[PDB]
RNA sequence: GAGUAGUUCAGUGGUAGAACACCACCUUGCCAAGGUGGGGGUCGCGGGUUCGAAUCCCGUCUCGGGCCCC
RNA sequence: GGGUGCGAUGAGAAGAAGAGUAUUAAGGAUUUACUAUGAUUAGCGACUCUAGGAUAGUGAAAGCUAGAGGAUAGUAACCUUAAGAAGGCACUUCGAGCACCC
C-alpha cells in the first residue's frame, strides 16, 4: 500500500537500512517492491517473516520512493513504529 | 590585407612551432587535479625563382576594406 | 528581501577508505630508459657511425627514412630513513536543504 509508506511518521528507505533496522526489531510494517531484484528482495523478507512482522509486496519499486518522498524509488522501505 | 595541427595563435629564405584539446602510462573501484611522454599538418590551390619557399615571385580561390592596392 | 541549478535516483554533515599513497626536503646504489646540450672556424643548419638517399654554396664531415653507439648534466624508474595530503561515487552513520547572482 502507497498510501500508508506516503502516510505514518517514522520510516526508512533502502534495503540495507531496512535489514539493519530489523536487526533492532524497531519497525511496525515492512513495504518490498515486487519488480525490484529478488537477490535483494528475498534477503529482507526472510528476516522479516522471521521476525513475525507483516510483509507488504508492492508493483512498482519507483512509486514506492516516489511515496517515501524519494525522487526515485526503493527496493524496500520499512516503517519503523 | 586576412588563409597554417581538431581549436585558438606564433613563425621576414633554413628543423613545421607553442598552449588547449586528444591518446597512453604513472593509477588494480571509477572520474577529476597533477606528473610523464607520445601525433597530427595539402602551411587555401597550382606554378616559377631557389640549394632550400609557410616566407619571394606568377596565376588563381575564398574573404574584409579602400581607391591598382591594402 | 530579491533573478537563475538541483535535491531521500540522498541535499547537507561526520566517520571510515584513499594512506605513511601522490608529494616536499636530505640520501645510498651506479640502474636502464627519458629530455636537454656537443670547443674554435665557413655556414641558416652538425653528438658519433652505418644502409642508402642529395647535393648550389658553405664544409674535415650536411637538412632526408631505418637504425645502432657515445660522452656529459638533469628528470625519472630500484631501494634507505625523517616529515604526511586531496575532490566525486560506492561502504557506515546522520538526515532536507545546499550552491551561482544584486
Amino acid at each position: 500500500s502507497y498510501d500508508k509508506v506516503s502516510q505514518a511518521k517514522s520510516i526508512i528507505i533502502g534495503t540495507k537500512q531496512t535489514v539493519k533496522a530489523l536487526k533492532r526489531g524497531s519497525v511496525k510494517e515492512v513495504v518490498v517492491a515486487k519488480d525490484a531484484d529478488p537477490i535483494l528482495t528475498s534477503s529482507v523478507v526472510s528476516l522479516a517473516e522471521d521476525q513475525g512482522i507483516s510483509v507488504s509486496m508492492v508493483e512498482s519499486m519507483k512509486k514506492l520512493g516516489k511515496a517515501c518522498g524519494i525522487e526515485v524509488g526503493a527496493a524496500a522501505v520499512a516503517i519503523i513504529l
